[PDB]
């Protein structure tokens, strides 16, 4: 193995504990999620073992996904005492992530106190080509001495959830089962409302010049914990190549019966190759995906690396195998809003897989689809009509919004977004449109796609109240994209988002009807749609009040708002995010006009093609004044439209601000999990903002770029209509390169 | 609580986790013992629960005492983060074990990164009146904020035996229930081999103004962890009163069928008190104890404290009211040979308890006399008669001595203790006359205290092995009191030992044949005594081969010892402790003539009466040269002979050696447990070496004294047949006070 080259390469500086980097170096390949905790798992360091689906309520507050046993440790041991990272002289310290071949690599030189000095060096990974494999290699060397050395793996089942807070600690599983089965050591577990079955084998081995060297191996368990031990009789300057091969299986996979079973043979399978021959199979997966999604900029080195980071996290943690799984706010990095996934995903994350690597999406969006009957159902129980999707969702598709939680200050706040931020709906609506109209993928527009528009409108119509006094409809007691504001009147990037979904469904039915009447009526049966429906959502949306106000051009973000007592941003703290201004009460958020993020400017993305370059600059100017930042999905939206109305630094700032999301820890929370939607921002920002891609309304692609000065060069490529395009964007002009084509593709250059 | 005054604590100076102060600070009642770890339990710090006679063998390679789940955990939550004392900037620390009222007492101020001021102040102690109970009490201030307090309590049944040793690693039992009874928490386990049961119940609570103040009580179950948890809304300055009791049962005790419910009511009863009014009952105990057991020394502060902490840990390990345990090699203090008993009880710590408290070493004198049948079986196994008491005893009575260990090399060693170390059976029929002479309990000596006597006799005789030739008796290939000399004959303390347990023996069937004849038939019915038998002991210890020779005056440690290679001490190292001689091969100790501990020394100091002044003072100088106290047991011995050869120089230096035991980790391994014989062994130098006390043939107490210069007196107490006895010796004369009164006894000052 050699580590790639540099802009590849992120790096911690100090051997310690580090909530950020558990984050940062968290490895995932789709199913599977290892937080960045270092191998010997020291006392401070906050595991994360996770499977994607696998998640459980028992007496905790909502369902969440499951911290499993943690099964990566290994520790080291000269004459049965344990060689201790944090109580030796580092003599030599390299600990990195490497972006290029997808794992986390370290070196140790150390000089305990006796004196003896021992190297330690290798990786780990979590295979993007097997999804149940995880990979360690490490070599010791014992520099200056001879000894026993005892190398011991092990799967520590004591992991909980929320470990660090004494109130909402729970464990999620049981065990079930223990055993050394003499190739390897075995634990599996149930999930506590006894959905989920995870099985966990592991096989570790020692070599020098590739043959068996350990005098000796046993076995313990100690109750919570069983570990795998070798015995080597160590020569000093001798390469002791240690390789340890788990899997993890669970109930989710298909004819999985005896999850004992299928994880020994899997395992033993693996066996039969090396660590080398698997990283191989490991690299050529990063490869293929980074070949479409790596972005190189020129000029800008902080930049370049930053991209590449949050794009690497991207890639590793869809798996497009998977169409019962989505991605939650946190991906398999953390447990922050527990593995649930929310608006982020549909919005911010999905563009990313849509342009580059279709099929993910397409599970995504089946994520979705397999739910409706949960969203039926949720809009039955609160009086409502059609789909409406929660708020918070997981694996059984009811609403998982936690009622209450901890505000700014500390204390105890009622909830309720899972009760009226309602956009969810549209939201989702909206990207299968948008994941459509990038693929053509017609099929699925029209066995799944369809059904999806069509009962998020039911639902919308349903919701709409009439107003006589003003002769509209209006949508009350909401929240919208500002969750700073609650029990809204017509919030407009609410209302907006209601029409187009309404819109769009009685357009998709007339294209049924019209140009596929086999599939209108396969659905027509499926769903109940009558051909008189889409009159009712036409109606309605072409009167759902839209406030404007035809001059003055600002949109209030809703009726009311510009009431509300005003403040002035000034002072930006170390990582350049806004700083509260004074004499706000971080708990009456509600009576000011600062904003937590993109609300109306989300709008203006949105639906682009309502709205002129005056418009869209009047408010980007009024409400960017105004928007705290205290969200990670709002800098991306501001860089993209900061480029969109001509504010060229805004953009550099907020792009750099979504950027470094993680790496600077601006939230101040990194160490909760990777922040999904920031990343998905961060590459929209990039391609459809400084890249200047952009559709006009006939689906043409436009290209219309403006690098910031600083930057020579960007080239990105993407997926348009079956076509993989590579733009290379220069100051000057704009290079096009088709390496696939199916059809001919109607693009559309600067200038 | 009111510490007491200074002569009487114990300091820890840096607040740290510690091997040496978890053993120094270890509290035992005799029945529990609770390693001196920090309340919160930090990482790197090494519980230990013990409760006497509570042993498992399980995968282990011999039975061992175990170590039961954690229970006194206690940790302190800001907001619902963890208050880390290791994390914080210390701005008060004071942490001390108090002798006069056995209690371990830690006072912390803490400032946390967020600046705020926390203090942190009380004790615990383990209930010497009621034996079940554990006892702790913190007081919280808060001292320049407002917060949510989350007192957390809780038991960890995550902990094992042999922690830090991966080989050695077991754990020694497997949990039954957990639960959650609303006035406490409850977690019992079973040992592995399925012969113990333990239960532990646990109740805190938070007080302010003696007033329950928690607005918020609940319970966690994570497995291998239950905790109960206390949410306060904690004002400023105020002072809260944090009461946590505990009670540990066991299958052990009597009439405990159900453990869960003995526990539970138990606790029920001990909740009517206030941890006042526990400690003041608790203290009234430690009194008792004192008033006989405390040592002054003027004019030597050291010393005097020194001495104080060796017979503070001698008073807190022996339960009286337990006939089926004795005092392990380590107390209940550490791990250290396992809980298992060796001649150390019988000789070095039973003396201090005989004369202190005379109950309490009739206890253990019955713990052996239970295991007689054991000792019977354990000859005949070895194709010899009698009883032969194993070299290491725990619950059963079988040998439980390891077949291997690691040299000092740290090298694989043949252990052959447990086959050829056979002086253990005289040494505790010795012990037997030896409690029986100064109690005069006649009732003992009739009913148990012969057959233990009469029953080693006939093993001795068994092994004593006739040899025409030099027309002596042997005792060939054995080991003597230094382990450092294997397969050896004729060691001069074996066959002298055997010689006496052969005559006292003989002597004991006719003093009970002429003097009891009722009980001298009881016991021969028992065991088939025939009076031709002491005939048979009595013309064996008359040929039994001893060595003298009649000048010279040199007993020679064991036949061949003078031809081999000789070493010089020279050179002690910071403790004042023998270093290696150079060219001595740590392996090869077999070939030289320096000696780990007492051996010819002990002889001389148990059957003093039968060597002359110039005997002793050639032997004693001859090997004190040479003996390298690699024993604890060392030292107290050449001090008390030191004395009596008139070597009072060498005698306080050895001295001092004995009560730095542990204090001063003098043999470098404090960690594993309290150095339980060096602790006797220290009484033992005070009492009979510089107090001057010696027995006259005619069982008259002589005194006389010799106080190192240094010393202006030594007060101490000692039961004489019946009667308590004041000695003040001073430099110059003795006083005398019988405070309890039993018939006139002949006492025989200098001088
Ligand atoms: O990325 C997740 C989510 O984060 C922010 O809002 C959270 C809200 O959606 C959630 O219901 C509550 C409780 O779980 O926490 C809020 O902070 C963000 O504002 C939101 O738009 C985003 O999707
Ligand atoms: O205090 C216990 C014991 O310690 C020393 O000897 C040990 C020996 O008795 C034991 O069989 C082996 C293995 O457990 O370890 C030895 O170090 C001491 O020499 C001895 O006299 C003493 O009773």
């Amino acid at each position: 193995m050699k580590l790639s080259e540099r802009e590849w390469l992120i790096e911690q500086d100090k051997l310690e504990a580090s909530g950020k980097f558990e984050t940062c170096f968290a490895l995932t390949n789709g199913y599977i999620g290892i937080r960045g905790i270092n191998e010997e798992v020291f006392c401070e360091e906050t595991p994360g073992t996770y499977i994607a689906g696998v998640f459980d309520k028992s007496t905790a507050q909502v369902t969440e996904l499951v911290n499993l046993p943690n099964p990566i440790g290994l520790r080291i041991y000269i004459n049965r005492e344990f060689l201790n990272p944090l109580k030796c002289e580092i003599l030599e310290f390299k600990r990195v992530l490497d972006l290029k071949q997808g794992i986390l690599y370290r070196k140790l030189r150390l000089k305990d106190v006796k004196g003896r000095i021992t190297t330690i060096e290798g990786f780990r990974f979590v295979s993007m080509n097997n999804k149940n494999l995880i990979v360690q290699k490490y070599d010791v060397v014992c520099e200056n001495y001879s000894a026993v050395l005892n190398v011991e793996s092990f799967i520590d089942a004591t992991t909980v959830n929320s470990k660090d807070v004494p109130n909402d600690r729970v464990k999620h599983y049981e065990i079930d089962k223990k055993k050394d089965f003499a190739d390897g050591i075995y634990l599996g577990i149930t999930t506590k409302d006894k959905k989920y079955k995870v099985g966990i084998a592991s096989s570790t081995k020692v070599l020098l010049n590739n043959q068996r060297c350990y005098f000796n191996r046993f076995t313990k368990d100690l109750g919570y914990i069983i570990t795998e031990n070798f015995e080597v009789e160590a020569k000093q300057g001798e390469r002791y190549e240690i390789e340890k091969l788990t899997v993890l299986v669970s109930s989710r996979e298909k004819n999985v019966g005896d999850v004992f079973e299928t994880c020994t043979n899997k395992l033993k399978e693996f066996e039969t190759k090396s660590a080398e021959k698997l990283l191989f199979e490991h690299i050529e997966e990063y490869k293929r995906l980074w070949d479409v999604a790596n972005i190189d900029i020129v000029g800008d080195e902080v930049a370049n690396k930053s991209v590449k980071f949050n794009i690497f996290h991207l890639i590793s943690m869809a798996n497009p195998e998977d169409e019962h799984v989505s991605l939650g706010a946190k991906g398999l990095h953390g447990e922050g809003y527990k593995g649930h996934v929310f608006w982020d995903t549909e919005i911010f994350m999905l563009p990313f897989y849509i342009y580059t690597n279709p099929a993910a999406a397409k599970a995504m969006l089946m994520y979705r689809y397999n739910l409706l009957d949960a969203a039926r159902e949720n809009a039955r129980k609160n009086g409502y009509k059609g789909a409406q999707f929660p708020w918070e969702s997981a694996d059984t598709g009811e609403e998982e919004t936690p009622k209450w939680g901890y505000d700014y200050l500390g204390n105890p706040v009622r909830i309720w977004t899972g009760d009226i931020e309602y956009h969810i709906s549209a939201d989702i609506a909206y990207a299968v449109m948008n994941y459509v109209r990038a693929t053509d993928d017609i099929d699925f527009l029209l066995n799944y796609g369809s059904e999806i528009i069509i009962e998020t409108a039911r639902f919308w119509a349903s919701i709409c109240k009439y107003n006589k006094e003003k002769g509209r409809y209006e949508i009350n007691d909401v929240i919208g994209p500002d969750e700073f504001h609650e029990h809204c009147n017509n919030n407009a990037y609410t209302n907006y988002l209601a029409k187009w979904n309404l819109l769009k469904a009685s357009e998709l039915c007339n294209l049924l009807l019209e140009k596929y009447p086999k599939y209108f009526e396969k659905l027509s049966k499926k769903i109940n749609l009558s051909d008189e429906e889409p009159f009712v959502w036409q109606e309605i949306a072409s009167k759902i009040y839209i406030p404007y106000h035809p001059d003055k051009k600002l949109i209030e973000q809703f009726e009311g708002y510009f009431n509300l007592k005003d403040f002035v941003i000034k002072e930006y703290d170390q990582n350049n995010m806004p700083v509260w201004p004074e004499g706000v009460e971080l708990d009456k958020l509600n009576n000011y006009q600062l904003i937590k993020q993109a609300d109306v400017v989300m709008l203006l993305y949105l639906l682009g093609e309502e709205f002129d370059d005056q418009t869209k600059k009047i408010n980007y100017d009024y409400y960017e004044k105004r928007t705290m930042h205290k969200s990670s999905l709002s800098p991306s939206i501001y860089a993209l439209m900061g480029v969109r109305v001509g504010e060229t630094n805004r953009a550099y700032i907020n792009f750099m601000r979504t950027a470094l999301t993680d790496l600077e820890d601006n939230q101040g929370n990194t160490h909760l999990g990777i922040h999904a939607a920031s990343l998905g921002g961060t590459w929209q920002a990039l391609v459809f903002g400084f890249g200047g891609i952009s559709i006009e309304k006939d689906d043409v692609l436009s290209v219309n770029p403006w690098l910031p000065e600083k930057w020579e060069s960007l080239k990105f490529s993407i997926w348009w209509k079956g076509n993989l395009l590579d733009f290379k964007i220069t100051k000057d002009n704009v290079e096009v390169k088709k390496r696939v084509e199916k059809g001919n593709v109607k693009l559309k250059i600067k200038g």
